[PDB]
């Protein structure tokens, strides 16, 4: 169902590190205006980590309601606990969520058993759509593709944001799972590749900076029509590169900064992005025109 | 200046799920007895990831009582939020710990950069012994020996345990240090190798269950007579790699319970170890001489 480009929005901040809701507010007014289909409200990009519960919490709120049921809000409601994790997705259920998307528990490193166990019990204690997300890089563990079929298995899972980069893999899982549950693209780099093998969307970063772009992207190449997945995609294609210079979201977050759209805030352990690539980053903004 | 075997310590657990504080005291009071020279207080191995920052300090609290200050408490103090590992840090410091252990910040993948304000944020923040603790392979990132020498310089930023398993670059690290900051091992089955090459010990799982013979072991590397440590070694050196047949703490938690001193209390995301894994661990165990 939730289809097309869907941004894992970036959560503005302030030189000292507090949210920035006048500029959180106009981000979304933003991607709705420029056509984003959907947004992540405190997802990896949104730094869920280093926000707090009642962060977390008033971050999804205000999404919510400067969405005004405009387009669907799926809620960042990960943790490494299955416990907390059920904590979160309430919460979120409770905010008038449309979905909801966990991260594989990342450091832990729990068994594909564990994986199948903390999974199934958040989905039979919240009822609400959920989306699994497997991005082994950072988590420490890596969701197997017979895993997920397994879970697609499960009321209430409903799809799987799939970031590991590795085409053929997230292709056997789309035809494995024959319709049972949606896959969605965590990398930009080969997203476009992914959605004309069948994914219904990417979850974006590059949607940050260039939400039309990439929407636009996105609907050619759930469309199926190879040729402009691919001359579309090619006008972006430098920025998902450059955007994970260093751990995202540092350089979209600076990426935004220099559109100024958003003030310098980050929470550490994350860092400014270094000076190093800022003007390699300036021009590559330049070079797609968004400023 | 803390030396020798430091037992991460399993938080035991009842069926379902909660705390064992009667087995606790027991494994506590049972591990200075048989030479454990010190013990981490929730680490990984005592699922700091699954226990609420109530339980999260009981425990700490629990362990620092039962020891009486017979040997030196380590608290397991990390977090991948830099307030948050403050937080934590502080409320160890305000229990009476000797000193932290805080794993770099794991999934949000911080630079070198972010790595080291992270740790200077906390030395400055909380008046308390630090050891930095790397495990690429959880947190997906990997504290590089230049960072971690870097970070010797603050004050009382005092060890390091390093998990790599990578000896050579182990003892560069060693030397690089000249005795700038304690290195610990943080893999068992090559630590008593590190330790004959200058490492202050090791922060071991296999203590769990072995607490004597690691002791032993511990003690004859720091006095630098290899032979000795090989031979000890030996009587454990199969025991290191069954207890990570599964994704530690898993393994250990049930060596515990087939020891009969603990119940099967473990939280979810993790599990209790595979049926597959069992009859293989008891007879490493009963061949060690432990059950
Ligand atoms: N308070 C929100 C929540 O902690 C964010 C999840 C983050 N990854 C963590 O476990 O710290
Ligand atoms: N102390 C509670 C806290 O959520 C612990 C979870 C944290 N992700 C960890 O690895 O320790």
């Amino acid at each position: 169902t939730i289809q097309g480009s869907i941004v894992a929005i970036v959560t503005p901040m302030l030189k000292d590190g507090g949210v920035d809701w006048k500029s959180l507010e106009k981000l979304v007014e933003w991607h709705i205006e420029q056509g984003t289909n959907s947004i992540v409200a405190v997802g990896t990009t949104g730094e869920a980590s280093t926000l707090s519960m009642e962060e977390h919490t008033q971050v999804i709120k205000e999404i919510i309601r400067v969405a005004n049921k405009r387009i669907p809000i799926i809620a960042g409601t990960g943790a490494n606990s299955t416990r907390e994790a059920i904590e979160l997705t309430k919460a979120a259920k409770d905010l008038g969520a449309d979905a909801a998307l966990l991260v594989t528990p990342y450091y832990n490193k729990p068994t594909q058993e564990g994986l199948y166990q903390h999974y199934k019990a958040i989905a039979e204690a919240v009822e609400l759509p959920l989306i699994l997300y497997n991005v082994p890089g950072r988590t420490g563990v890596d969701l197997s593709n017979d895993t997920a079929v397994r879970l697609a298995e499960i009321p209430n899972i409903v799809g799987i944001k799939d970031a590991t980069g590795d085409v053929p893999r997230g292709k056997a899982l789309i035809d494995a799972l024959n319709g049972k549950m949606a896959v969605y693209s965590g990398d930009d780099e080969t997203a476009w590749e992914l959605m004309l093998l069948g994914a219904d969307g990417n979850i974006s970063v590059t949607a940050n900076i260039a939400p039309k772009a990439m929407s636009e992207v996105c609907a050619v190449a759930i469309a199926k029509d190879e040729q402009q997945a691919k001359t579309l995609n090619n006008k972006i294609a430098n920025l998902h590169n450059i955007l994970f210079c260093e751990s995202n979201p540092i350089p979209v977050k600076w990426a935004l900064h220099e559109m100024g759209l958003i003030d310098t805030g980050i929470r550490l352990p994350l860092t400014p992005l270094a000076e190093q690539y800022r003007e390699p980053l300036r021009n590559a903004l330049k070079d797609a025109g968004i400023i």
